[PDB]
């Protein structure tokens, strides 16, 4: 089997993406974050702190004939960002693009963080790191890509994110027309959960590559590109104006500037990040300071591709049972 579903950004600086994702039966179409970096699929629903639900759509368990309470599992999760939610567990039918699998693991949220509350466009997350990562307890579940990955025509699936438009996310198939030129594989590491792999090095505009061995994670779900310290100096020193300020809490730069691409190796291969990329726009409504889309890493203690990274590339996502990464140019 496969799957093909498109995924939109929910704003117009491409902060995060959501994939329409069916939920139960009937299905209950929710929109969901594909997030490579974790590894739970949870849920506004029925039984969220009425409080904290503003303009999302909720799942409502027992409106479908098909959720069953897996009785006594909890989850509770923390990201990067800060934000977190915790709840209880259903499994239920989901499909994803026309892929449907059955008894996944739903995590109904009962507490969201503010972050969450705060984004109506986003109802909740699908997890596709490793299970690994998974926080249901006592029984820990498999993400919907490890229950369907034995249906599907390959053990794949792919990130195809667009840049101030939408992309797809395919299970199942590699799409030859989606990319140019070949796919490079990279190794993958699954000891911390994360899709990790070792970017060859990098180059600033029109600059000269700088090969050196920079271990990081591939995460559809963070927006920016986090590097260490010496790279994001490197870059932003390119640009006039350019400083890194604790008070808005990073690199920030001059509106006005024309922002420098940004080359990242994969093996011998070279991904460009357009320098309009990396603009997230006004720090505030009206400033003429701009945020960096480019950031430190340093204090995360792991450097993250982000959507940044990602959306100049066609991703694939190999869990065979030696998992890699490949990275096209498009």
């Amino acid at each position: 089997s496969t799957g093909s579903a498109t995924t939109t950004p929910i704003d117009s600086l491409d902060d995060a993406y959501i994939t329409p994702v069916q939920i139960g039966t009937p299905a209950q179409t929710l929109n969901l974050d594909f997030d490579t970096g974790s590894s739970d699929l949870w849920v506004f629903s029925s039984e969220t702190t009425a409080s904290e639900v503003d303009g999302q759509t909720i799942y409502t368990p027992s409106k479908s004939t098909t959720a069953k309470l897996l009785s006594g599992a909890t989850w509770s999760i923390s990201y990067g960002d800060g934000s977190s939610s915790s709840g209880d567990v259903y499994t239920d039918t989901v499909s994803v693009g026309g892929l449907t699998v059955t008894g996944q693991a739903v995590e109904s949220a009962k507490k969201v963080s503010s972050s969450f509350t705060e984004d109506s466009t986003i109802d909740g997350l699908l997890g596709l790191a490793f299970s690994t990562l998974n926080t249901v307890s006592p029984t820990q579940q498999k993400t919907f890509f490890d229950n369907a990955k034995a249906s599907l025509d390959s053990p794949v699936f792919t990130a195809d994110l667009g840049y101030h438009a939408p992309g797809t996310y395919n299970f199942g198939f590699i799409d030859t027309t989606a990319y140019t030129g070949s796919i490079t594989y990279t190794a993958v590491s699954t000891k911390q959960g994360f899709w990790e792999w070792t970017s060859t090095g990098y180059a600033v505009g029109s600059g000269t590559f700088k090969s050196t061995s920079i271990d990081g994670i591939a995460d559809t779900g963070t927006t920016l590109l986090y590097l260490p310290a010496t790279v994001v100096s490197a870059y932003w020193a390119q640009v006039s104006g350019a400083k890194s300020s604790s008070s808005v809490g990073g690199y920030v730069f001059p509106c006005s500037a024309t922002l420098p691409s940004f080359t990242f190796g994969v093996g011998s291969a070279r991904i460009v990040i357009p320098g309009d990329y990396i603009d997230f726009g006004p720090i505030s409504t009206g400033s003429s300071s701009c945020f960096g889309g480019i950031q430190s890493s340093a204090g995360i203690g792991i450097n993250i591709f982000g959507d940044v990274a990602l959306k100049a590339a066609f991703v694939v996502f190999n869990g065979a049972t030696t998992p890699t990464l490949g990275f096209a140019s498009k």
